[PDB]
């Protein structure tokens, strides 16, 4: 078993993965992932052998060479190799090996090869005690599918149609019949006009229908990829901080072309599926009753097309693989070349780009002749057999017309017959490449569907709690970013209400992520945050987010309108308080200044303004007023400090100087507090606080 | 004139072209977007005025009102607006005006929404008393079309399959004909297997000339291509220092895909013209002797089926240009939606940016079901004519055998011949989105290849100048960026030969830029750059990169052996030299540890060994020990002091602290230098150098 990695991060969680489904427990791959701790790095060693730990595997980890390879080992391993990709192995037979990457798939290496790219690294694992078998997944196809129910009104209208339409062209195609057997033949002219108009008639008919179908068809195809694409995004939007931070954009955005693949295979497979065996039983029937032996021409004919379009479907898709990889590989040396031309320019060294180039670009032409040689092979191959099917029931119609089995325009009949007959299966049969990408696209895409929601991952929510009002008490703590080395330690502090407070530290030490942890993004894996004597995990989250303020270091503004941005999260304020606080925040003159109406200093102030509007019970900067001028900076600093409603207000900064006049001064050096006090307190203390006030003066 | 824009920042220039079309000057894009002085950021007003000026124009800049809009003044002129864009004004009729915008073509606006979108500044344009006439452009399309001259045996190698191909064809589409004529009415048997295997045997040898046909043809594309690409990227390469940052590298990498359509058009269009020509001509002879009527029905069906094809096919371009442009919004809303999920996360707002992004989807949609509605519109035309005009011929065939000027199987003989002149015809009408997809990209590539390289803008070389060895002197110098402000404005420098130099200032004072003039990069308008007595515009430009080494502010390593990135410049170094070259700048231990043994801070210490490596006459680097330790900082400092062979040494840093020991130290504080001097001398004189150390300390 290899599955097929989804992203380029995946690589672990994919042969994690694939050791479950051989051991006979078949799960999701988006939970897998999660269970790896796997950031935008990858999964380095130990994601594997905890994951493993946690389903049940015996796992561990040893560097291995050569040497261990020829003794034994359990079958199932994971093998790390350089080419954040990982290969596992599958057995060790004369003098070859197995691997099943998820890049390429089940592939076979000689020994010296695999030393070459495989790292010493390994990992071994062994079913334990609590490995009962299941399939913890759900086909999402049919979920997918499910999203029809509401349009069977339009899918009933568009049955109908294609059943009318393949009727008046069966019907329609006998005009050739008509001609020859009795027109022709007898000397008709009015009656040939007659049937010609109501032919003519008839094709126009099926022409009308078939516009109302495509254009039923697009309709339900555009409501379909829109309503899945507001459920991807919809959910996604639920999702926990531990997603956003581990994915890239990309792997993110590129689920909306996935979806449009999934709407493609719906409103197209769906369909046709039906229409095409219907229509082809409906075929096969017509072609029995003119002639059985032309008829198992045609079934010859369609049996060879598919054989041949299948076995030539498998090898394009390998080679297109191939000549993607290989355009990759080309871009990111164009893209090497290109951004650092100064370097390239400032050597005489242009010559050697030039021949670097030339023999990436000539392996990506030898790499697509070989899709072109596939094609070109598939192609002769299809149109032998298609010819050669038509000459030879054109024969055989002939030799039966001489036997007098059928008569004269049967033949051509038939011919048009076994067109009608002949292109829906064809159609029907060539859908392979569409509906496996769309089932791959499907499994992606419902992967992110099964995560847990923000709301529902909270243990109880409390009632009569209306606001946060009370001690900000930090018992032993413990954050880690995923599996990564450990940023909180042992922080114990309390915070009092109502008085400013401000943390000071170094870049790296641990500030911003415990701000995060301040307002529940993340969670502490060890103790707890204690807020009035209440938990922060048995409040309301909503109220979390709702009555506390922050302002990081990397703030921004929307593409809209002034007033969505400092109504952010409120969609029911009066202009007084916008008013009052672009006064408050220093920003009414900017935006005065600025053209036009109320419809990175800026950008900075606004952050400010708008958590300052929010009205918070806690409101955290983090890095903000740094980046103001003086008349700026003391203007925001005795604003700040002349706030009622017993607000509490917590500054972390990096510059000693800039904020002085708060009741309690924080430190954290290396991922805990030293010292703890006030800034006339913390200069009688000696201690490490002293030695940072008098180097930066 | 409205010339589409190939750059998302060169909307100015090509108003300013489409102006110079408009009045009978025809050049160059390329030319015009660099002599305007276009950057990554876009063009001004500035910019246009001058180039018009020096192009001729008497070019005036004037901020307009809309009362002035209604007063008559130079119709044609360029108005700037705020979606920056410009966009040329042709005429200002009744209550309505008209536009030509390259972002989207020639379109009519009202004054009220112009007035809300376009910005107060004005360009006016006017021709000079010295402005003759000229075509300074060459037809591309002949010119890549030449590439073809040197492979013209697989041309002639596929012209002759292509008419063997049709000949075969021709006459195996007799086969209907003799069988209904004289075969099946006659009862004949033998002669029928007889007729019928040299009919299948010509079908086999009709498909083995295909095969070979698409074997050479494929050969050729494959052949152009590289070819053409190859061809651009040497060209590329060359262009000097300017046309690298005055542009982005999407911009320089989507001309591969546009050397992929111009191969497209020479190896599809080109070859397909003559054939189909032949193949068309061939068929309406035969169908002309078939019969004459029937024959002027097929060109009555052809004519209207290009009429359609035409008049669709532009709308469906607009819908498609639009439904991008859609695309674009939406992906861009998605990415700026969840690289700001924090603020999103802790506001409450999740809701508001669902409704946005349900808003942008059903935008897409409708722009989608317009292009869709396009589509389907075309296809039942199409679909209508040929079936009607199947039918008709099938009418007019039947009237004729009755009427007795034609016989039977003639009318499926003439049927067979009308697909086989129909498809030549109704694939070379299909034509018209290839050629005009085809000469933008074309233009687009070209323009570059006439841009002026590196070496012909160089006014002479020099014989008996073999060494960089002496005094380095600065005159009075100026340096604009383009057009923008002024950065070197009186800098005045002498650097004795083989004495170490430090140069010290703030960040963006224009070190980096001061050691990249000294490198030949750009060029001083006012001024000039002496060389131990020699002016460094006479001197040949590979003798200055030959012996200058430079360390750049963030050296970059392209991907490969370690060995190639330090012999970058020279491909015969012998081991000796790299271990000298890595023992020069703390790099052999390095190296050593990595795996097998030569195969940020270790990068750019690699950059200094690469450095030491050249063996240069004269060695810049700035911001090139700060990374390193104090350790390595000491070694390199020790190592660099004492260096042989008359080496001038020039050390660019912002840490005064840093280096010390230099002979003369130079400032850079605004533009100008205030001081120069060694260290204890400057100290003395109280300045700024005393400033920034104290306050540094
Ligand atoms: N997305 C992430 N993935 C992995 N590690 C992270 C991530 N974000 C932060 N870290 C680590 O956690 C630490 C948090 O420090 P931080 O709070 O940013 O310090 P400061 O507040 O002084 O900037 C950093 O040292 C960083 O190495
Ligand atoms: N590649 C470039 N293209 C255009 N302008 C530049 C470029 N690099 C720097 N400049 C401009 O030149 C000025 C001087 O910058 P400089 O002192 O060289 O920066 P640094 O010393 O950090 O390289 C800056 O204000 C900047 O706007
Ligand atoms: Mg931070
Ligand atoms: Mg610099």
């Amino acid at each position: 078993v290899c599955v097929r990695q989804y992203d380029l991060t995946d690589c672990g969680a994919a042969c994690l993965s694939s050791i479950a489904q051989y051991y006979g427990l078949k799960m999701s791959l988006a939970k897998i992932r999660e269970m790896t701790g796997t950031d935008t790095q990858g999964t380095n060693a130990y994601g594997l052998i905890h994951a493993a730990k946690q389903l049940g595997f015996s796992a561990k980890g040893v560097k291995a060479s050569k040497e261990d390879l020829l003794k034994d080992f359990r079958l199932p391993a994971i093998a790390n190799v350089i080419v954040a990709h990982f290969v596992v192995i599958y057995s060790i037979k004369n003098r070859i090996i197995t691997v099943a990457d998820p890049g390429k798939g089940i592939v076979r290496y000689s020994m010296d090869d695999f030393c070459s790219i495989w790292t010493g690294g390994l990992v071994l694992l062994e079913p334990g005690e609590a490995f009962q078998k299941g399939d913890y997944t759900q086909n999402m196809m049919v979920k997918f599918a499910g999203f029809l129910k509401p349009l069977k009104k339009t899918v009933l209208c568009i049955f109908l149609a294609s059943l009318l339409y393949t009727a008046l062209g069966i019907a329609g195609s006998f005009y050739i019949k008509f001609l020859f057997d009795d027109l022709i033949k007898f000397e008709k002219l009015n009656d040939l006009h007659i049937i010609s108009a109501g032919f003519a008639v008839i094709f126009l008919l099926q022409i009308f229908l078939n516009y109302y179908r495509s254009i039923l068809v697009t309709k339900l195809g555009m409501s379909i990829d829109k309503s899945i694409m507001m459920e991807y995004y919809s959910h996604v939007l639920k999702l926990p901080m531990n997603f956003f931070n581990s994915r890239k954009v990309g792997e993110i955005i590129s689920r909306f072309m996935d979806a449009s693949k999934i709407r493609q295979a719906i409103s197209g497979a769906t369909l046709t599926i039906m229409i095409d065996t219907i229509m082809a039983v409906i075929g096969g029937i017509l072609l029995y009753i003119q002639n059985s032996s032309l008829f198992f021409i045609s079934f010859i004919i369609i049996l060879l097309y598919g054989i041949i379009v299948t076995v030539f479907n498998k090898p394009i898709q390998n080679a297109n693989r191939q000549i993607m990889e290989d355009n990759a590989k080309l871009t990111s040396a164009l893209v090497e070349s290109v951004k650092g031309i100064e370097t390239i320019k400032s050597f005489g060294a242009e010559e050697q780009t030039e021949k670097s180039t030339r023999d990436k670009i000539e392996t990506v032409m030898k790499s697509s002749f070989k899709e072109g040689m596939l094609y070109i092979n598939l192609s002769s191959l299809t149109g032998i057999v298609a010819g050669l099917g038509g000459i030879v029931i054109l024969w055989a119609g002939a030799y039966n017309v001489i036997k007098g089995n059928m008569s004269g325009g049967q033949l051509l009949a038939f011919n048009a017959l076994l067109a009608y007959f002949l292109t829906p299966v064809k159609n029907l049969i060539d859908l392979q490449p569409l509906i496996q990408t769309a089932v791959v696209a499907s499994n992606r895409l419902g992967e992110i569907l099964e995560l847990a929601t923000e709301k529902e991952l909270r243990e109880d929510s409390d009632d009569f709690v209306i606001s946060l009002k009370g001690d900000i008490e930090f018992r032993n703590v413990d954050f880690r970013y995923g599996l990564r080395k450990p940023v909180l330690k042992n922080i114990n502090l309390t915070i009092p209400k109502g008085k400013t407070v401000a943390i000071v530290g170094e870049s790296g030490s641990g500030k911003t992520t415990l701000a995060k942890l301040l307002m529940n993004f993340y969670s502490p894996e060890k103790g707890d945050i204690l807020i009035n004597g209440h938990s922060i995990k048995n409040i309301s989250l909503e109220l979390i987010r709702k009555k506390i303020a922050f302002v990081s270091q990397d703030v921004f503004i929307f593409s809209g309108t002034v007033k969505e941005n400092l109504c952010l999260g409120n969609e029911n304020v009066d202009m007084d308080e916008i008013i009052k606080a672009a006064k408050m925040a220093n920003a009414h003159d900017f935006i005065e200044k600025l053209p036009l109406k109320y419809d990175e200093g800026q950008k900075q102030r606004l952050a400010i303004a708008r958590a300052l509007l929010k009205k918070p019970d806690i409101l955290i900067l983090d890095e903000a007023t740094s980046n103001l001028d003086s008349i700026t900076e003391n203007h925001i600093k005795d604003a700040i400090y002349g706030l009622e409603d017993d607000v509490t207000v917590i500054i972390i900064a990096h510059r000693l100087s800039t904020i002085v006049n708060c009741d309690k001064i924080y430190l954290l050096k290396d991922g805990e507090i030293v010292e703890s006090g006030s800034h006339t307190e913390l200069i009688a203390l000696k201690g490490c606080y002293f030695k940072m006030w008098k180097q930066t003066e």
